[PDB]
């Protein structure tokens, strides 16, 4: 899994095409969205996650908890982006991860917000550009589930 | 060295702390930028890349007037993002490679923007939705 967080001051996106024959099915409501005063985490689920999906996210939540906490921000954002690795997990394992990412963040207590799966989307962001404000991560699975 | 390029309608930034001990000398002028209708062009030189500076340089080149002939924009913004990668080139490095990506692209009669390296800079980016709008490679040099 690759991992970029922007803590921004905002995000919106627009929902356009369908980039997958499988996309998330979608709500009138969630075609548009958009947060304020956010961690931004763009996430893509790597090809080696999918050996043990439960391990990357419980991985995925900690880390970005902690990001979050450091920088003060009680709003997170999961946006799926495809585009940060080149060893990319198929689609199914990608959506399922990015969902236990996401209600891991939510039982956390945080406010979180996501970008559905499966479309390309027009989106805003407006970086704070603190030394904080922009970071990656590599998060791997150690070993395989049972 | 990976690069991330997003078709938008807009590139905004503002320098604010420096990220290195020594960052690229600028001008006032250079402390903030604007570039509308632009394919900006997030780029982390890595470490690999040191071996052929041209080599790589020249496909990077290749590649990003690729997508903008493709998606038709005129302006191309250059923007040093560590973050795209882990396994990062020595700052002196990464500037040369930035400075022949910036002037290859100019070279081609593209109307090319930069921003400061060495800097935490705030930014402002709108991408367009389009199937074309988002794009990333990996260019590696082979000796
Ligand atoms: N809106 C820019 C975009 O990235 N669109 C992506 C994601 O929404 C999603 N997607 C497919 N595979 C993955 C993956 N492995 N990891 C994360 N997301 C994925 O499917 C779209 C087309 O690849
Ligand atoms: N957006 C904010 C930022 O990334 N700031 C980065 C880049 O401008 C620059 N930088 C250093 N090394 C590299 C590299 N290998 N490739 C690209 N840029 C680099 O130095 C800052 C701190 O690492």
């Amino acid at each position: 899994m690759r991992v970029l967080l922007i803590h921004s001051d905002y995000i919106e996106y627009e929902v356009k095409d369908k980039a997958l024959k499988n996309p998330e099915p979608i709500s009138e409501d969630m075609k548009r969205g958009r947060m304020e005063e956010v961690l931004v985490a763009f996430i893509s689920v790597e090809k080696v996650d999918e050996k043990n999906p439960e391990e990357v996210s419980l991985k995925a939540i900690e880390e970005i908890s902690k990001v979050a906490e450091q920088v003060k921000a009680e709003n997170v954002f999961v946006y799926p982006f495809a585009h940060l690795s080149s060893e990319l997990a198929k689609p199914s394992v990608a959506m399922d991860i990015l969902n236990r990412v996401y209600q891991g963040l939510k039982e956390r207590g945080f406010n979180v917000g996501k970008a559905p799966f499966g479309y390309y989307k027009a989106f805003k962001i407006s970086c704070k550009g603190h030394p904080l404000a922009e970071l990656s991560r590599t998060i791997v699975p150690e070993e395989a589930r049972v």
